[PDB]
C-alpha cells in the first residue's frame, strides 16, 4: 500500500505527529516510507526478516524495528543491525524474561506490545523503553494511554488498523503512531 501508507503518513504529519512508524512485509514499501520521512520502519520468515534489516540498514534507515514473540529471533535481528526489538507479549512472566535477556545482550531499545495495559505497566516497571498499545476500541485505547502516562510511561505507541483510533491517539498525546502498510 505505497499509496495508502503515503496518505496516512502525510495526514498524521499534518496533524502534528512527530514519530510515525510504518510496518510492512515489503522492504520497498518501507523504503518509500523512509524517503517520505517515516521515523521507524517495522519489519513485519527469519531469513527474510534478516535480509530486510540489512537492506534498510544500507539504505540509511536509522530506526529499524523487528517484532517477534521469540527472543532468540530478536537476538539475531539485533546482531544484524536492528535497532528496536519488539517483544510480543501475552504472558507477563515470559515478557519479563525476554526483556531481561535482550537488555543483557546489549539491546538499547526494547518495545513491548500488548492489548492489556497491565502487561504494559509490568514492562514499564521492568525498564521497557516503548510500550505499544494494541488498540481495538477507541475509548479503551484512550483510557490505557492515560493510565500508562500517569504511571510514568514516557514513550507510548499506538497501533491500529482503525484510522479513527490513530487520529484520536495522536490527539490524546500518544508518542508514536504505527501505520499499517
Ligand atoms: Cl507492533
Amino acid at each position: 500500500d505505497v499509496d495508502e501508507m503515503l496518505k496516512q503518513v502525510e495526514i498524521l504529519r499534518r496533524l502534528g505527529a512527530k514519530q510515525i512508524a510504518v510496518r510492512s512485509d515489503d522492504w520497498r514499501i518501507l523504503q518509500e516510507a523512509l524517503k517520505k520521512g517515516g521515523d521507524i520502519l517495522i519489519v513485519d520468515d527469519v531469513d527474510e526478516m534478516l535480509k530486510q534489516v540489512e537492506i534498510l540498514r544500507r539504505l540509511g534507515a536509522k530506526q529499524i524495528a523487528v517484532r517477534s514473540d521469540d527472543w532468540r529471533i530478536l537476538q539475531e535481528a539485533l546482531k544484524k543491525g536492528g535497532d528496536i526489538l519488539i517483544v510480543d507479549a501475552t504472558d507477563v512472566d515470559e515478557m519479563l524474561k525476554q526483556v531481561e535477556i535482550l537488555r543483557r545482550l546489549g539491546a538499547k531499545q526494547i518495545a513491548v506490545r500488548s492489548d492489556d495495559w497491565r502487561i504494559l505497566q509490568e514492562a514499564l516497571k521492568k525498564g521497557g523503553d516503548i510500550l505499544i498499545v494494541d488498540a481495538t476500541d477507541v475509548d479503551e485505547m484512550l483510557k490505557q494511554v492515560e493510565i500508562l502516562r500517569r504511571l510514568g510511561a514516557k514513550q507510548i505507541a499506538v497501533r491500529s488498523d482503525d484510522w479513527r483510533i490513530l487520529q484520536e491517539a495522536l490527539k490524546k498525546g500518544g508518542d508514536i503512531l504505527i501505520v499499517d502498510a
